[PDB]
């Protein structure tokens, strides 16, 4: 189909895919990215930034009788640190983002958790 | 003494106290917030925005 | 003198500087950086959290 699919191999080429230009980008160009540990800090600066303090994420006797058993980190946190992690800083040949597909949450991320 | 004093009943109306005009407003008319766990990096933000390093805090 | 001194060439080389070994790096491997904008929130972002309230800066 010449499309990257889910269980593809991956070609790693030494250099960041948003470093390419359209040309010699190639279904399959992989980037693996380094880690970042999940703190009890994060939780309170994303919803102090945000402006999102639900139960789940700011209560701690609400959380243990809601199905996850313990406060865990926001959904839009995990989206907002997996592209601090990819993002290139400097200026290249990505123009603009414009656009998420299809997001799903599957397990949740607690404190004490690398990303 | 048409006050709410500290252990009367209250009148709890599911909208908020800060919507209603001023006739119409009770003395007795109650909200219950939700709740906020104090971490310790609440302490640490609170005494850097501030600037208020005490010995009790820090 | 085998170093590299203030106005010498450089070699930039398409990989990062921090990503070899010892082996490899030779005296004159340079990187630079993206740009960064300075602004009024960063004074203050950086003065609450280290605490250097001095005149110049607050």
């Amino acid at each position: 189909s010449k499309q990257w699919v889910r269980g593809a191999k991956v070609e790693e080429d030494r250099i960041h895919p948003f470093r390419k230009y359209f040309e010699e980008l190639q279904p399959g160009d992989s980037l693996l990215t380094p880690r970042r540990t999940m703190t009890e800090a994060d939780i309170v600066n994303f919803a102090c930034l945000s402006g999102d303090h639900f139960y789940a994420h700011m209560d701690k006797i609400a959380a243990a009788e809601s199905i996850f058993g313990e406060r865990v980190v926001h959904g839009y946190f995990v989206l907002s640190a997996a592209a601090g992690l990819f993002v290139d800083a400097g200026v290249g040949p990505v123009i603009a983002n414009y656009g998420l597909e299809s997001l799903r949450f599957i397990e949740p991320v607690k404190p004490g958790d690398t990303i």
